[PDB]
């Protein structure tokens, strides 16, 4: 079972944090969005467009359940997986790290490299805020470790997690 399952919104640093955490632990990194494409040979968008949302979610849940069973390292969950009741059920009992950010912080961090993100109009930021209002309550439900990542360097976030994922040395009996 995974050392840590990472959840959060775009802008939470989830990709970078996952890689860095896996590097520090020396464990494998499995991203469920990548795994779905590797197992189907179809892009995320293609699946949505042809089989529909519900079928994408069923495929994703199968992938997530298999990873929870078989993967020992860091598991990075796609951003909509927790909308599936079966995924929230399957997570119970796992170590689930929620990289928590505010709506304002998320909007800032998903603006990209343009200097004047406001000039493109409010629609993208409004859709982001809507997404956070829907997703954040579900991430708080499934979390076992909430980590405030607002204005923190990704290395500090990794240290915070590592200090709360320590494993004692085994006894003689265990060895
Ligand atoms: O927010 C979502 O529901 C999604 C997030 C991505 O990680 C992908 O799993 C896909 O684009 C759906
Ligand atoms: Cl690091």
């Amino acid at each position: 079972a995974p050392k840590a399952v990472l959840v959060g919104l775009p802008g939470s640093g989830k990709s970078t944090i996952g890689r860095r955490l896996a590097k520090a632990l020396g464990v494998g990194l499995l991203d469920t969005d990548v795994a779905i494409e590797q197992r189907t040979g179809r892009s995320i968008a293609d699946i949505f467009a042809t089989d529909g949302e519900q079928e994408f979610r069923r495929i994703e849940e199968d992938v997530v359940r298999a990873a929870l069973a078989d993967h020992d390292g860091v598991l990075s969950l796609g951003g909509g997986a927790v909308t599936s009741p079966g995924v929230r059920a399957a997570l119970a009992g796992h170590t689930v790290v929620y990289l928590e950010i505010s709506a304002a912080e998320g909007v800032r961090r998903t603006g990209g490299n343009t200097v004047r993100p406001l000039l493109a109009g409010p629609d993208r930021a409004e859709k982001y805020r809507a997404l956070m209002a829907k997703r954040a309550p579900l991430y708080r439900r499934v979390a076992t470790m909430r980590v405030d990542t607002n204005r923190r360097n990704p290395g500090a976030v990794v240290r915070h997690i590592l200090s709360r994922l320590q494993v004692p040395s085994p006894s003689e009996a265990a060895t």
